[PDB]
């Protein structure tokens, strides 16, 4: 009865990002694996050293080929943890019981899997970027930007219902990342077969000011999903702010899948 | 007028482990610098780079050399970090309003800078170490050992006193270390002239299981302190189970030392 939860981080976190959850899924008789994917958390490897989303996504898809012919799991992935989830559920789809999207950017097997962030921009206004740090470290042919959120960015559009303590956490551990658009602009790594085949679950955080509600609902609307869980009250990062409340909808969504199976 | 806390972490540790006081320090109205020593944290060094005490202080050794003409700190050393700032109270002396030793290993400007260590060692048996991982990465001449605690050393030796969040957030955090024992073992890099002419100061916290009360006291006795001070009910985490309290601590040193 018990379930296999890998936790995957958004963009300039780590597995230490879900430190507060681990504990209370741990004592609802669970397994889980708090990832760390490449340039993130204390993984020595450096952000320059990234050209795809494949390369930052390389420990999530080492654990999936790692697992043995009668292990599943439930993936949960955060903002661009969503990213990284969709490389794992084309690849192992026969191994995923379901994917859970919070407050995540959740890609589509139709258009190019940059579209989900390319809306996302169209629809964010420069401004609510702050003090977040862009800086290239491509080339001219193959151009590639990092992403740094500041302190400002952090406080203000991702923490802002969180503690102060949880925000000098953050302060540092909060490593560059990128949204590795110029790979995901001109490919599709998702098919309706394999990706589409696994069951989605979206968790909105309806108090996020990094992916406002409204952009999490708009996805939900487009792409589509098996079904849309809420977390009334909680900012960008609700592993932070409600990991109770967090806890309690992961449980329901692995107690759910037992019922029409198990 | 705030003064600045120079907080330094021990093994395996990071910056990352004082989260819970450096607010309430700023709160005070000071400033707090919780720096990752080399292969700490999310320092992008590799343990294996490490010969020496000086390569781990490295960062610590930037800080107080970028520091102004007028600039002072208060450093705060938590158990081997104790170690990093006796090399920065014998190059920078003078910039050092006081050392506070925070149930740390404190060495002495005596004997030789491994006499605190070696005498732990000798009274920790092995079993102590429990799931502790020590591995070599040097050479027969060069001999190195490396130090990476383990999830029911944390839990049991370190942690029994906080929280099961603490453990997991220190659980994926972690990161080898060392004691540095041979490079220590080999000189007196303290001097009672630079190292003994900055004030010391060591709270001593009581529940502690990694480096137990008996011991922090056996160095306060062995070596002497400007003060001594403890944090009753902490384990090895103080900053972790009890930041309140080590924050009012420290504010009073900020205050009675200049
Ligand atoms: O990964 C995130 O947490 C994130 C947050 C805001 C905007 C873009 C992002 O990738
Ligand atoms: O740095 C520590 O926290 C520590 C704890 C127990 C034993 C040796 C150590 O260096
Ligand atoms: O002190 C210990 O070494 C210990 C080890 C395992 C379980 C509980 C404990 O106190």
């Amino acid at each position: 009865e018990g379930k296999h939860f890998v936790l995957v981080h958004g963009a300039c976190h780590g597995g230490w990002s879900w430190y507060k959850l681990k504990p209370l899924l741990e004592a609802a008789g669970h397994k889980v694996t708090a990832l760390d994917l490449a340039a993130s958390g204390t993984d020595l490897r450096k952000i320059e050293e990234l050209r795809t989303l494949y390369d930052y996504t390389l420990p999530l898809m080492e654990l999936m080929e790692s697992l043995s012919a009668d292990e599943k799991v439930i993936l949960v992935g955060h903002s661009l943890g969503g990213m990284n989830l969709g490389l794992a559920m084309e690849k192992y789809p026969q191994k995923i019981y379901a994917a859970v999207f919070l407050a995540a950017f959740m890609p589509d097997s139709v258009h190019n899997s940059s579209f989900v962030l390319e809306q996302y921009n169209e629809r964010t206004p420069a401004e609510n970027w702050l003090d977040t740090q862009f800086l290239p470290y491509g080339s001219p042919e193959e151009p590639l930007t990092s992403m740094f959120f500041g302190p400002k960015f952090l406080a203000h559009k991702l923490y802002q219902l969180c503690s102060p303590e949880d925000l000098a956490l953050a302060s540092s551990l909060v490593r560059p990342s990128s949204l590795f658009m110029e790979d995901l602009s001109k490919a599709k790594y998702f098919t309706d077969e394999r990706f589409g085949s696994v069951k989605r679950v979206y968790i909105v955080c309806t108090e996020d000011k990094g992916i406002p509600e409204e952009f999490q609902r708009w996805q939900i609307d487009n792409i589509g999903v098996t079904e849309a869980i809420e977390i009334k009250g909680a900012d960008h990062m609700a592993m932070l702010c409600e990991p109770q409340k967090l806890c309690a909808s992961l449980l329901e969504i692995a107690h759910k899948y037992n019922l029409e199976h198990h």
